[PDB]
């Protein structure tokens, strides 16, 4: 038998809303593997859900941070430094684009909506990686969540496609810059999973059924499959893997035209 | 001999500073091919030189527009519409990132520097495509300029790599959205060329040397090689090509280790 | 106007069967630009129609060569050497996989069928590049044809996808090796075109109609669009471009879903 | 603590010569995790090491099979079926190119050498996948080993690069074809590790030493890092992952320059 024991390890998981959150799926596996887990949630309105998540993990520290707010980010990492001392793992599971940007055409994206989507969904990784850098121990890691539309056009995903392209390029540069400290940086490209944010993509259910039709495994992936890949990449089992975008999508993205 | 005749065609080329500007290389080829060319320049400061470029083309309309100013962009496309009635070609040859963003580590990029880089270097394609769309005729096209660092780490290119990654994904979505109206969208991935903007990349000389050492052709590309590719992509010869990032880099980007 | 003038340039186009052949489209454009074009065809049974193609091009030189027969390849380049003295352009428009391989599953491909597919569709490029190398002039080039199934799974393209992956990797290595000599090597990734070879892909008509529905341009490409890209890549207008796979597919391969 | 218990599961690992073999590292992890392992070695001359490897694992069935020999492959899988009744995991850690193909230029590769390289290094995945299919249980998988020269030119890796492009394309097609039964197919793209075979790449030590200087992690990967990725991809932890080429190279291949 192989055991993954992360006793002694400290994890901060940013971007949890409820138990369907992919950030949460990774937090669960990290806690199960023995790490101490802190969750960050976006706004006070989400505190009651974050409390339920801490409880479902059997214990987790909670912190409020909006990634557009540099003061709140400073306070987060100050709080994590005080509670943990050093940090091993950082999970970045945050994305946003304004409803109107997702519902219209990409070409019709308003300037301030476009910038907000990039700010929240891509710049935030840089914001948190910079603040995490002095805390992160040798062997530690940052993992983010991205989607195939960075490479190929998925209708209605619009500015998020572009944010994910910026997010993946960021992963490579941060991997290059944090690598000498023995800190790894990777992206999980997840296939469609029915989360809270899934409702924000028009035609998500079409995407979802389409993936299950065409993917090599002829099924959608699960939250736990994302959780397990996040666990692996953060664990010492993945000690030689950095700067990568690793797909957990039942093979969907390798497919060209079928039927 | 085969002929590329763009008589009757109207081009807008955005982002010329001087005669070494990649956008100007594409402008010169479109003009030589017989197209009528309008140029846009960033700021009143650049006007005297913009006029020298208009002159080197044997005439070109000039418009000033900073792509962070939506009203300047509105005015620019009102001006083009009045002057030309419509448009066939749009060249987007615009990028910027603060000096501090390019001198430091990517991880140390300040929020507002990061956002400005993406706004000027990527969002601008969207802002100009939207405005050009009602003017753009069937057979028409948009071409932008990118660099390999979108795909692979080129140290110190930093936030511009991320902006180019955004630019390239923008090219794909914009190709998808404009294609039904018969308008193509492509990016040219140029290798290093000594332009005014190259002086804003600290390691440029090192990059230039690596390319000459490593590239299949054992040399750097030229301004004219960029111009010729832009001409081709905008021309009817490229009528089947859209959503593409085409490399003009002497083969550099296909090389691994040597 | 710009003029592409290839007067005095010499081309060999390998893999013509009929007027729909992609190699023929590129031959016709090279001839239009003023190049002298020789053609090669595979076997005696194809000679009558090949002669008609040669006649269509002002009476082009015609050679027989099966790329599995090294002796025929030697005779081909000896004959080209005698006729032209050297060579500027080489077009490689040749693929085959046995019917058994294409109609089954990839996993069920027989050893000998798989090897023949790779030999004809991938190794042949190395075989002709090697023999062309001493004839090839500075500024010269080789262009081959591929399909996006090298990167993405297209059911029933089977071993040919794998041969095309081998082909594209071959293009990168040959570009590296011929580059010092000022010879470029590139691939054209064409979208579906209704050629005689199309009948060898089960369900091709389904594939063709799907492209029209979902490509950015909401149509298939044409044989001529392939011919124009071949011309461009071989011409000095593309002098900065080597080791590339350039897609002419109406944008199809950029679409991720639907 | 989270556990991976592969008790009850059966593995065939093909291509061990050495305790430094990447195939052996994967077998060691599979055995650690609880799996019953079978090993195939190439030739009678490797029996004694094979036996010591089987000792090192704590016991392992041994078989001899040359991947060019269909009868030896049929006997392998009949033997495996007899001993295990079914298979859960197949590791394909086999590659070969003739010395002469590796030592010069890709363009100079002789027909027989090119074919054999493709036959042993790419076709063998299909041959073994076909024979494994009826034995392979739902949740089962196949993992192979590749190298980044499939996408980027590494001089002197030559035909092996082309074989790896074929292999990775084969992984995508076999993943598609085996996916319906709940069987996954993936590739590990390893960075340089000092094995017997590494020495058959001219300049390997300098390639090895260069990675340690330029990789994001500023070191080479270890045999154990490959073994852990193999274990992960074959285990249920990777149940959502198929058709993937996963890089374990200390980030080396993300670098674009310097
Ligand atoms: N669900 C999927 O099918 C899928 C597929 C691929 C990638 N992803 C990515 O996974 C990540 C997590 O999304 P999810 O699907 O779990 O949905 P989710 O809604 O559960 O999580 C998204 C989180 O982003 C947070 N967030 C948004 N704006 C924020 C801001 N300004 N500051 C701080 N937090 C903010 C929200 O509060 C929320 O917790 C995202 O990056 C998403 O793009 C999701
Ligand atoms: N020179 C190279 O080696 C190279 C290589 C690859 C890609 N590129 C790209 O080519 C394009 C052209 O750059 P170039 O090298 O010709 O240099 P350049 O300086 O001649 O052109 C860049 C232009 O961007 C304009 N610009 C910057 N900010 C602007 C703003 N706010 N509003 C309006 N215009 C603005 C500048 O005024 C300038 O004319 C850029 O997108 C660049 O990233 C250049
Ligand atoms: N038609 C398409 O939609 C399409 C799309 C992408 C790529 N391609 C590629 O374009 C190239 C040309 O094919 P095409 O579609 O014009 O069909 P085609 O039938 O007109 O040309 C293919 C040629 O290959 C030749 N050939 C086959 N085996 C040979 C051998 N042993 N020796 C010498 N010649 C041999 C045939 O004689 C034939 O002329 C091929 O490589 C094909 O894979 C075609
Ligand atoms: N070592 C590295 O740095 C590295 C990097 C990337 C990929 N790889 C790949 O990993 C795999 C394993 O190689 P390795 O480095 O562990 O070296 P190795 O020498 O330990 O393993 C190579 C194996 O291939 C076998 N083989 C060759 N021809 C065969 C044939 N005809 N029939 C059956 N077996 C045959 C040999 O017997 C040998 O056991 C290979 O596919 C190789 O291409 C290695
Ligand atoms: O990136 C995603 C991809 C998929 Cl398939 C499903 C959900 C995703 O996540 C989001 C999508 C849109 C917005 Cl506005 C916010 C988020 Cl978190
Ligand atoms: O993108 C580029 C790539 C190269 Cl190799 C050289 C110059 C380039 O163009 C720029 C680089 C930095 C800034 Cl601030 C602005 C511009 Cl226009
Ligand atoms: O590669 C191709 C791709 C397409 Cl879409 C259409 C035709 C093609 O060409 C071939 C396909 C199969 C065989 Cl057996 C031989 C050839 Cl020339
Ligand atoms: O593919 C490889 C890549 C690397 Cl970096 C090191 C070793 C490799 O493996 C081989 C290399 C050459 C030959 Cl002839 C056979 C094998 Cl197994």
């Amino acid at each position: 038998m192989l055991t993954v024991d992360l006793s002694g390890k400290k994890a901060l998981v940013m971007g949890v809303t409820n138990q369907r959150s992919l950030g949460f799926a990774i937090a669960a596996k990290l806690k199960e593997a023995g790490a101490e887990v802190a969750l960050s949630y976006q706004a006070e309105r989400l505190r009651p859900e974050a409390e339920k998540l801490a409880e479902a993990l059997g214990g987790a520290l909670l912190f409020r941070a909006d990634v557009t707010q540099d003061e709140e980010l400073d306070a987060l990492f100050a709080g994590v430094k005080e509670a943990f001392g050093g940090l091993d793992y950082l999970v970045h599971a945050i994305a946003f684009a304004p409803r109107e940007a997702m519902e219209g055409r990409y070409i019709d994206t308003r300037r301030q909506d476009w910038l907000l989507a990039l700010e929240v969904s891509a710049y935030s990784l840089v914001a948190v990686a910079r603040r995490a850098e002095p805390l992160l121990r040798e062997g530690g890691g940052i993992v983010t969540l991205t989607y195939y539309a960075s490479e190929k056009v998925v209708p209605k995903y619009n500015v998020m496609a572009i944010a994910k392209a910026a997010l993946e390029a960021s992963v490579r540069y941060l991997a290059y810059e944090l690598g000498p400290k023995g800190v790894r940086v990777n992206a999980i490209s997840a296939g469609p999973v029915r989360t809270v944010a899934a409702r924000s993509i028009p035609g998500f259910t079409k995407m979802y059924d389409r993936v299950a039709q065409t993917a090599p495994l002829r099924r959608n992936i699960t939250q736990e499959e994302v959780g397990n890949l996040g666990l692996f990449l953060l664990s010492p089992l993945a000690s030689g893997i950095t700067g990568e975008v690793v797909y957990v999508d039942a093979g969907y993205h390798i497919m060209g035209m079928e039927l």
